[PDB]
């Protein structure tokens, strides 16, 4: 690979910082957020870059009042290079006490979709937890108030505004369904145009001219809840899912006329947890890029790598984020997001715990944006 000639970049700094740390990311209300997760990330076809995050409002749990929040870069040219070069922090949804998350965006052209799911503020997936009001959640269900929406949003001014989020769960979720999430993180447009947004048991695929879609489900056997997208070098379909229990990811491949099954993936090794997958380029040689924390059992091991191979049946030992620490960001690992920057980097957003009430639900959480160029993986020391 050429790209492994060139001086190794990686710059990493937090951009969603959780209120216990200095200059909190707060909106300008003035409502700030216990936590940041569940990263989502695209670069627009000007070059600017949106992020995008739960706002979880208390403390870092899934369900209670969670916001979809996001920044951009302040211009389409500077990359998010510093600090300064992202707006501070705005708000796709917050309606309600509800939840609203799982950001699951994809450039069309001049429009921004943006996938998200969205539950009732009484429930939660297990039900029976505790919100700030003292009253406990309902368990999530199949009925209308009590089981999980499905959201679609829309920019047409390189993610500035957007508009008020459709509730699609009656056509782009199946009929039935409680539990049901949407990514979390990224859709992707084919080559012949389609767009496929990756979520549970099944594909969302939006056709129609650019910036005026409608939307299907390809409904999948056994794929996972947190799934990722990503049409490989042959031009095909690849599905790389969380796993349900702790292990390793589960890859299906095909086209849009189906996947075939999905099989543990033995050199993927994953905690069951969030992962990101990015098609970096197509000229020679192609490459697909990975990320995850690359671990049975723990998120902390962070690992981002390559696969040069046109169905990306493997992948390298690539690079563990750890090399290049941040010191003031808890410890580092969860779900992620990648994209490319119009400066040939990969950006990744990567959660981050501070880790202070161990696992439970007052360890604030934060988010991570990272940069990096091939040659950083590539020349990784175990690589
Ligand atoms: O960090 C997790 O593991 C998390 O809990 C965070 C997500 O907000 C949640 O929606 C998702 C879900 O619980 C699992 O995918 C099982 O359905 O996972």
């Amino acid at each position: 690979d050429p790209a492994g000639k060139a001086a190794q970049y990686h710059k990493e700094y937090a951009l969603f910082r959780s209120a216990n740390m200095p200059s909190p990311d707060k909106l300008a209300t003035g409502v700030g957020f216990h936590s940041f997760r569940i990263p989502a990330v695209v670069r627009t076809n000007t070059g600017r870059i949106l992020a995008f995050a739960e706002g979880r409002r208390h403390n870092n749990r899934d369900y209670g009042d969670i916001n979809l929040v996001y920044k951009r870069t302040k211009s389409p040219t500077n990359n998010g290079e510093n600090p300064t070069d992202w707006e501070s922090l705005r708000e796709v949804v917050g309606t309600g006490p509800h939840t609203w998350g799982n950001p699951t965006p994809v450039v069309d052209g001049n429009t921004i979709y943006l996938f998200l799911s969205m539950n009732d503020g009484a429930y939660s997936q297990n039900g029976g937890n505790t919100l700030p009001d003292g009253t406990k959640t309902k368990k999530i269900d199949s009925t209308w108030v009590g089981r999980r929406h499905l959201y679609l949003t829309t920019s047409t001014d390189d993610g500035d505004t957007w508009t008020k989020p459709v509730d699609m769960t009656k056509t782009l979720t199946p009929d039935g369904q409680a539990w049901d999430a949407v990514g979390p993180g990224n859709g992707i447009k084919l080559s012949t145009g389609e767009l496929v947004i990756p979520a549970q048991g099944r594909n969302i695929i939006g056709r129609g001219p650019s910036g005026n879609r409608t939307w299907s489900m390809q409904i999948l056997k056994g794929a996972g809840s947190e799934g990722t997208i990503c049409q490989t070098p042959d031009g095909k379909l690849m599905r790389n899912d969380r796993p349900g229990p702790m292990g390793h990811r589960s890859v299906a491949r095909g086209t849009l006329a189906g996947l075939g099954p999905f099989a543990t993936d033995n050199g993927l090794p994953d905690p069951a947890c969030q992962g990101s997958i990015l098609s970096y380029n197509s000229d020679e040689p192609a490459r697909t890029i990975f990320m995850n924390s690359a671990s049975t059992d723990r998120r902390t091991a962070m690992r981002v790598r390559i696969s040069y191979d046109k169905d990306a049946a493997k992948f390298n030992f690539g690079r563990e984020l750890k090399d290049a620490p941040l010191g003031n960001v808890g410890n580092e690992g969860g779900y992620s997001s990648m994209t490319k920057t119009s400066d040939y980097k990969i950006g990744a957003l990567v959660e981050s715990d501070w880790y202070e009430d161990k696992g439970g639900e007052k360890s604030h959480r934060c988010i991570i944006w990272r940069r990096f160029n091939l040659s950083w993986i590539i020349n990784g020391p175990n690589n």
